């Protein structure tokens, strides 16, 4: 038997620690009892910041990654920091997985990538309420990546930072409001933080879950064989936790603690996606600076959507 320690950050009852927990379940089961997963939630083994080089350095042999807290490093799997048009996280993780198995990108060549998934669409977490793309102008509002470039071509001004650090920012003012999915108003108690939320169906925040070379290579192909065959079936089912856990949130948020939702007019949101049409050039650019190809990377996308 071989034991793995796998590395998460975020709180236990958060949807990346979830889905950890279910893929160890399943892992122990397939591999009749020949691999243990001892996990770490919480950051207490790695955090989001040293989460990549702490599975790199072997300190953890698994663990979970989001891409956005990462500039520069991944710019094929990037794209999916844009706004794709994904209504569920089920869809969006179903696609992020095929992409990345279909592509197998150079940027993740160095580790061993075990299944990868997304955040539901993200919406506006505020403090006072936003009910037009005025109310936005210069508010200061939480993101990563490439969710804080959509903000800063919105008006707001984004200001990054790792999941875990985002309540003490809004409980001390120094964000008014964060943009992601809804499942931390409860996940996280922000419907005791943010009192309004604002629909605005936007892009989604992509994670792989990421395994040491040295570990994988050490496994044996039978064990190797169950885990790569864990990893579709996986990528769905986390985002389908995720999609009905989301209405779960919402509905405790709004019944126990009177939030308030609001809806943006449709001429804000035709003029909210044309301000950020711009960044899918942007993204395009900076691959073909690195050596990779967005034409092909964006014809797959479409494909993979279509096939859906
Ligand atoms: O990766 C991020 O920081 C996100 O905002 C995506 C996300 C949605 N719900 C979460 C719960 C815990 C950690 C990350 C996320």
């Amino acid at each position: 038997p071989v034991t793995l320690n796998y590395a998460n950050f975020p709180p236990a009852s958060t949807f990346p620690c979830i889905q950890m927990e279910q893929w160890a379940h399943e892992v122990r089961t397939r591999t009749r009892g020949k691999v243990d997963v001892l996990t770490y939630p919480g950051g207490t083994l790695l955090g989001a910041r040293n989460m990549l080089r702490g599975v790199m350095s072997g300190q953890a042999d698994i663990g979970c990654i989001s891409l956005a807290y990462h500039p520069g490093v991944f710019p094929v799997m990037s794209v999916f920091e844009l706004p794709l048009g994904f209504t569920s996280a089920e869809a969006a993780s179903s696609v992020l997985w095929e992409l990345y198995s279909g592509l197998r990108p150079a940027e993740l060549e160095r580790v061993k990538v075990l299944t990868m998934f997304t955040s539901a669409p993200s919406h506006f977490m505020t403090v006072t309420p936003v009910r037009s793309l005025r109310d936005l102008q210069g508010m200061e509002i939480r993101g990563a990546g490439t969710l804080s470039a959509i903000l800063e071509k919105l008006g707001a001004t984004p200001v990054s930072m790792p999941m875990p650090e985002v309540p003490e920012a809004v409980q001390k003012g120094i964000i008014k409001g964060l943009f992601t999915s809804l499942d931390v108003m409860k996940d996280m108690n922000f419907a005791e933080m943010t009192g309004h939320v604002t629909r605005a169906d936007q892009a989604v925040y992509p994670f792989a879950v990421i395994m040491n070379r040295e570990a994988w290579e050490r496994l044996s192909p039978d064990v190797q064989q169950v885990l790569d065959g864990l990893a579709a079936e996986h990528a769905a089912w986390t985002g389908r936790y995720l999609d009905a856990h989301v209405q779960d949130s919402m509905r405790w948020a709004e019944e126990k603690h009177g939030v308030q939702v609001h809806t943006l007019p449709e001429e804000d949101i035709a003029a909210m996606r044309r301000s950020v049409q711009p960044l899918f050039d942007a993204w395009a650019q900076r691959a073909a600076d690195k050596g990779a190809d967005p034409d092909a990377v964006m014809r797959t996308v479409d494909a993979l959507k279509a096939q859906y």
